[PDB]
């Protein structure tokens, strides 16, 4: 009668409970569903083998036992090669199906009612503000009318850059987990018949089936990593945004304003770095950035084209204005079909159906022309017939909208219409534009090639000035730099090479011109100087991105000085975006210091720009609170510098948490409506200023970090000895892109890799290290320090939310499998060099609570504890699985007796245990740095 | 704050209400909404005219005070052309409104959980039994082992003959319609926030208005009115079959059998008479017939080819069997696209959508082709390309399906794999087959001139012997009987033409050949030798239409004589159709005779055929108890004569019937549930049998009833003078297809427009008329007969049925109306006899509800009595409003003072205003005869 | 409110404040006393209330008839309710209203009856209030 009650009261014990809690209830179906699974297909025997695994990990996972750990070990490592990919499997499926399970609840938990009005509620999304609230504390916490309100949105701009997850998951695979989450939602409604019950039950267990056997053996090629992009949108976004716009419209009634969201008004823009970041990484030709762009292009077309045809259903009217009524008739006239809904011709006794074919055949040959280009090269299709501007796609929608409200029938013209226009205007002819992004160096390079191939000397071993010289010089020559017979390396030539495809595809392609360690002035002219002798008749805006400490600290100087030059104040036009990255910061100086570094170079460039008359956008790359995704981005958001924000947010949205982020329809809607309101919020509400006695300790303690920080990783010997050993790092790095851009040492490898080595570990070393120095030495030169650091933690946004990130990744933390991992993997002489490190973790975890003023982590944010505690006992078994298949492939000579073999049925090897291992935990994992 | 609270009171006092009885709230609100948009797009001025007549009508119908009919006259005769339009499309629309709400009310209301077990309980959907009710039932209550019910389930078929509405509805407004419908159903659902309720509201406000506003003024083709159709089962059918299909799998676990329905089983059939039926219907030609042939090939089509593509996404899996692994191989071997999802090639690495996708181009072929074949006439496209065979596109997927299950994946071939087997199976490459049908005497006609030609006579003067002597004869000739040189008339080349078209196109396409107006074992002969003659490789099954009392009082005779010839005994190989139609035989000899006399028939027909061992299936024309539709449709067919069904039912499914039966997806499902449900029990638990005594009355009753029809209709000379005046029947007669098959009389007026033209007038005579006589003369014979009538309502299923029908009409009927009529629009001299038909109108309801044991109509069936309460006022403003328009169409001198103009904005007739009005009372009224 | 700030300020208000069960686990939890210490603070603790005279009071009947409204009202929201019993209930509260309206007479009391009064709400609240609330505590 009943396995499921005795597996819910089984996962109850790892998080006690309630009302709308229906998460273990979720988890416990979900995991008997699948368990039953595992025995119709590989059989009794080895459910058992996965049951068994599963309670010793969730009696450590209480506990906290060292002996449930090597009992686990035995199991695991006496499995043959055949099983033990079977449990990887099974085990990192299962996490997959928690966190749809906490997708649906995080969907559907109630809002508060009544809010503290503090700060503090827009950090979870039971009490964050929604468009309309934050609309009312604007008008009446602040006295902002609501036209200033409904004004400051119209001019709002909100980025979301999409990166590409750096492990990635299949359009298919995608769609079974939305199938899988919705009979899931479907079980539980009341007025359910035993018989829909019992078909949704099968439903379900069939969907997970699916899911578990699309499981097959690998790389892939830019150009479909992207095309797998395009699914989110079509599966979520594209459908998002109309409704989202449509809840603005809501609001702003609530609040007095009798009109809609202008429908061209872009609030929201997508944009993506798939076969634009080509920074180390050689795979990210020219070729392939053609490639993106003209699949952006056509799969945009096409998704217009199939949902014109339901747009041309529902407009029947046949009343119009005498403008549209011209145009059908002249249509009608021209007239004398490949698809089918309509593939007739059409009376002119419905005339907003003669536009919308007319569009929609457009459609049909933008898409084709894209197709062909795609896959020969030349297409013998004229522009007239075709889409290259959005504006020739709104202007006919705008028609028949128009008509409409001239009829008298605007109420339609609000409908399907509105959410057509408002998608083209969000995405235009291309679903996302592309950003380029390439290391300073690499412009060096090109740039010594030319000035050494003109006989003029070394651009490499000129001075900075001397550069800037130069460049300015030749950004007014009047004769081109480079020839054909230019000589060129196979990287220069791939660098010039990207500069002819920009010059070639259209501008409404692409975005911005990201220069990857940056450094100057010179960096940025590089680039421009090389848009103009390639005629790129729209240059892209150049982005510096700051890297390293010393480089934010150089930024403002650089910043100012471009500001200075009358050739540059003039090509930016009142606008310059910079980008910065906490990870890459925080990969050179600690968390800590790159945290409060960046809220200075802020502050810094942001006075720079005003002083200069430029609006200045800071592009937020990886790493961030506010690449988080739920509610902490809502208050990370907030909690930014002032001015900041300024009406214009741009940020990295990380492909770990894509997903999350909109993988289903009320997270997605909710992401946007944060992202939105805060953005909006800021503007007119910042948080407050430091306290000069906290930028004081802030500025001692950073020191202090950042000394922790450089001589653990990089002044310390044995360091890189010990990473390479007690982390799978090396073993990532035989893949995503080479994560050493063969230099050697910490500084030369990548931040993504360094954040992803220490994940795996649980042990996250590069999120907290430096954070226990700075906190210990403020409390012992002062014990008032902690009352301090206290007072910032309850009233200082950014410091708040920066130590909440770091305590959420202690709470995904576990020092027993680094400790594991110390005994498996590391030699006898640097077992104590990770003792150490684990005595640093405790104890910055210890200060970062009693800072907080919390006895244990995630005090403030139990259901995000919940989440967390429910994932652990699957992952648990990665981490042992995953450590002893490390031994075995680094250890040709480790051997233990196998068990005889367990799954029945009716080549792989280690290497491919560890991936599913690597991949189960980066997705129990999510984001940490 | 409220309109609708007053809107809901005063609807309320219509009908007194009680818990998930939303309907009056449903009809507030979509009425108050209505109202606004009124308001909007006319202004206050014609909202509140559309209100007053309202009040009016529902003042009328609660009282039934004739002062307020003539209110009504005085304002709705003081209407101008324009004003008058705006209000009969008001009304008009305003009932269809209602009907959604009651679909919706319908819907989801609740079965009674304990069933008294009476038959009766079948004739309504909150009692009648679902699939596994009906299994049980036979199980437990009727000693059949699981395995025998199913073994008769699989064997079992269930054809639904779709036919053309006789007035119906755009592809276009159909979905508005489910749109309103659905907003509505989301706007009562716990659970549900203010802003979504205000974007609902407005979703709805703004559908209602989108429908309103798609109103223009027209006639349309055959291909057009059938391409309808391909809509219906878009939205509904298509997704429902399989949606019951597995119902019935389910069903079957419960009762033990541990195995699905097989995919391929043909439980259900479709078919229809669009562009097939040429009876008393030139318009219906040859190219007609080849044309929708081509379009149900094409758009089936195309319908398999829009959702391959989401198979081919679900079809993630790697690992098949050899037989597949092999077929994959070949086809990726094979290689080297016009539309757009997998526009690409596609990795044997992926077996399953390597099938699919050769699927899907054979399909797409197959869709080109029969699309070019339409446009153009030829086409140069290989057979080897393209299905023309449904075993082609089934193996494939049979194939797969295999594949699953053999690598042990059936719980994932039984997902929508099995969906698409059930639907490929169920609907075949053409969606419906086509019946065709023609009168016999245009057999008759071309037989003649055949013979005419020969020199040897004419078949037209020969005796039935003669032509059976002769067409045997010729049925074996050794040589032609048809030259291309034959002289032929404009019919007799229609006819022969529709022959060749019939050899033209694959047989899949058609059903059978209906004779219309069938009497002889000749007339069946005549069809079988001319399809011989055009060497029609697979000739369709012959099936005669009896029609009067006459021809079904031969027809024994005459299928006795054809089951006597060896040529045709081996023809038809075990089966034989006979066709019947309600409506046509009671407009011989009225509806109860004609009901008896059908019931007889069968017996005697059933027994024929079991003599000669043929199986015999009895094709339901229009007209029946059996389509109604609902719950009653349940009954009707338990109610049968037993052994009429034997395994296979072919039903007409009327268009005026066809929204209630299949518009809503849970309707959808229940009918295609008791159509499939009663079938199967009936063949193992027919009725009882009449009782002699009870045979014996009611013989007695058909010849007194058939006499007072006949006395009425046919034998009193002052009848078609009053019908012509107190019925529109005249102004429909300028139109469907010309409804006087020019000769005179009412023996030559069809029956659709008979039926037709006395419903507009709420009196519907043809429905009642001679029940009165008939119960009357009973009575007064013998007292004893009312108990006799009683026990036969109570116990025998026929007669409960026969009078429920009946009943229902009544409750529809309103012979102020018919009064109101006489008074405008009839001569002083005919007015008695207009009131001598009230009269009997009165008396026959009475002796009716005598009989059922009821005071009041519908006591048994307070839901419906409910439904039509709340269409009544509308109605009745249509009928008021139409009776005036009748008054100034037929005199041109009626003239009354026109209030000035109502109606506001930001050429049309008498005429316009008179369909709008037709259709509304249509529309209103659904099926009664 | 079930997840509440944990700020004194949540004291303030019914909806937010804390209940015996979660008062005892602050101290445990938050304030690491044990179970035993607070069991033991609580067996020693008093608590006297000092009921005082209204300074216009009011009626023992009056007062059994605002009850009687407070539940026929109270009654009138359940679900699983009779049109019958709605009816009945409806009829209940339009009585008890008069009933109260009507008990209006003009007159001074002498404190032996101000002081009867007092023994009313204590047979009608605090007398079944506190071993109801004792047993809580356990
Ligand atoms: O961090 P990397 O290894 O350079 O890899 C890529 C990431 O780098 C930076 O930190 C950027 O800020 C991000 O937009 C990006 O996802
Ligand atoms: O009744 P008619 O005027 O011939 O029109 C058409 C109808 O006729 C018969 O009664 C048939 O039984 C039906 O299948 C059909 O809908």
């Amino acid at each position: 009668v009943e396995k499921l009650a005795s597996i819910d009261a089984q996962l109850r014990l790892l998080v006690p409970g309630s009302e709308d809690d229906k998460l273990v209830e979720y988890d416990a179906l979900l995991l008997d569903k699948f368990l039953d699974i595992l025995q119709d297909l590989h059989g009794e025997d080895l459910k058992e083998a996965v049951q068994q695994c599963y309670e010793l990990s969730a009696e450590y996972e209480g506990k906290h036992d060292p002996k449930k750990l090597e009992e686990l070990g035995s199991l695991l490592t006496s499995l043959d090669t055949g099983d033990s990919i079977v449990i990887a499997k099974a085990f990192s499926h299962m996490l997959n199906l928690a966190n749809l399970a906490e997708e649906l609840q995080i969907a559907y938990r109630r809002r508060i009612k009544l809010k503290s009005g503090d700060f503090a509620d827009e950090a979870n999304a039971t009490t964050e503000s929604d468009i309309e609230e934050t609309f009312k504390r604007l008008v009446h916490k602040l006295n902002k009318s609501p036209e200033e309100v409904f004004d400051a949105l119209k001019n709002q701009t909100v980025e979301l850059v999409l990166t590409a997850h750096p492990t990635s998951v299949r359009r298919s695979l995608l769609q079974k987990h939305g199938r899988i989450r919705n009979c899931l939602a479907q079980l539980y409604a009341k007025d359910i018949t035993p018989d829909d019950k019992q078909e949704l039950d099968e439903a379900l267990h069939r969907e997970i089936q699916a899911a578990f056997r699309t499981d097959e053996i690998r790389p892939p090629t830019p150009q479909d990593e992207m095309r797998a992009g395009m699914s989110y949108f079509h599966e979520t976004i594209w459908k998002g945004v109309p409704k989202f716009l449509r809840r603005v419209d809501t609001a702003l009634k609530n609040i007095g304003i009798n009109e809609r969201f202008p429908y061209n008004a872009p609030l929201i823009q997508f944009s993506s770095w798939m076969g634009g970041d080509r920074d180390g990484n050689p795979r990210v030709t020219p070729e392939v950035t053609r490639d993106v762009c003209l699949l952006a292009r056509m799969m945009t077309s096409n998704m217009y084209f199939s949902q014109i045809e339901d747009l041309m259903i529902e407009m029947s009217m046949w009343r119009c204005n005498s403008e549209l009524r011209v145009r059908a008739e002249e249509l009608y006239r021209t007239a004398r079909k490949h698809y089918i809904e309509f593939w007739k011709r059409i009376p002119p006794n419905q005339p907003y159906r003669v536009i919308l074919g007319d569009v929609r055949d457009k459609l049909y040959n933008t898409r084709e022309r894209s197709r062909h280009l795609l896959v020969d090269g030349k297409s013998d299709i004229p522009d007239e017939a075709v889409y290259t501007n959005v504006e020739q796609l709104l202007e006919p929608l705008e028609l028949c909208y128009r008509s409409l409200c001239d009829c008298g029938d605007h109420v339609i013209a609000d409908g399907s219409l509105l959410d057509f226009l408002r998608q083209v205007s969000t995405f235009g002819l291309s679903l996302v534009k592309l950003d380029i992004r390439q290391e300073s160096d690499r412009h060096t390079e090109v740039l010594d090639a030319i000035t050494q191939h003109l006989g003029i000397g070394s651009y490499r071993e000129w001075s900075e000035e001397k550069r800037q010289e130069w460049l300015l010089a030749e950004l007014s020559g009047k004769r081109p730099l480079i020839g054909p017979d230019l000589p060129k390396t196979e990287e220069v030539k791939d660098c010039l090479d990207t500069f002819k495809v920009l010059a070639e595809l259209p501008s409404d392609c692409f975005g911005a011109y990201i220069i990857s360690m940056a450094t100057s002035t010179s960096d940025v002219l590089a680039v421009e100087l090389l848009q103009r002798e390639y005629h790129i008749k729209h240059p892209l805006r150049v982005v510096p991105l700051f890297e390293k400490l010393a480089d934010l600290e150089a930024a403002p100087a650089a910043m100012t000085r471009l500001f200075s030059m009358d050739w540059y104040r003039n090509r930016i036009d009142g606008k310059q975006e910079v980008m910065i990255g906490y990870s890459d910061s925080g990969k050179d100086a600690g968390r800590f210091s790159a945290a409060w570094q960046l809220y200075k170079t802020q502050e810094q460039i942001v006075k720079i720009a005003k002083e200069f008359g430029v609006k200045l956008v800071i592009f937020h790359g990886r790493g961030g609170t506010v690449g988080r995704g739920g509610g902490p981005t809502h208050l990370a958001l907030l909690s930014q510098p002032p001015d900041t924000i300024n009406g214009s947010l741009r940020v990295t949205v990380q492909g770990e948490v894509i997903e999350q982020s909109f993988g289903e329809e009320h997270l997605c809607f909710r992401t946007l409506q944060r992202f939105c309101a805060a953005t909006l919020e800021h503007g007119m509400n910042p948080p407050i200023s430091p306290r000069p006695e906290w930028r004081e300790l802030m500025d001692q303690m950073a020191v202090v970090a950042t000394e922790e920080y450089r001589s653990v990783v990089f002044k310390e010997p044995r360091f890189v000895e010990y990473f390479r050993l007690a982390t799978p790092e090396l073993e990532f790095g035989r893949m995503s892109r080479p994560s050493k851009r063969p230099s050697g040492g910490i500084e030369s490898l990548r931040a993504i890799p360094w954040i992803f080595s220490w994940t795996q570990t649980r042990f996250h070393l590069p999120v907290w290290l430096g954070f226990g120095a700075a906190f210990k030495h403020a409390i012992q030169k002062d014990s008032k320090n902690l009352q301090m650091l206290q007072e910032m933690y309850k009233t200082w946004p950014f410091f708040r939310v920066t130590i909440d990130l770091v305590e959420m990744v202690f709470a995904k933390g576990n020092p027993g499998i680094a400790a594991l991992n110390d005994k498996l993997l590391v030699s006898e002489d640097l077992r104590p060099f990770g003792e150490s490190l684990r005595a640093n973790y405790e104890e910055t975890k210890n200060y970062l609570l009693k800072i907080a003023g919390h006895k244990d982590l995630l005090e403030g944010d139990p259901y995000l504890k919940q989440g967390i505690r429910l994932r652990d006992p699957y992952i648990t078994t990665l981490n042992v699985c995953q450590a002893y298949t490390l031994k075995r492939i680094r250890d040709p000579n480790y051997h233990v007796t196998l068990r005889p073999h367990i799954s029945k049925e009716y080549a792989p090897g280690l290497e491919d245990t560890l991936i599913l291992t690597m991949k189960g935990i980066a997705a129990g994992m999510q984001n940490t740095g």
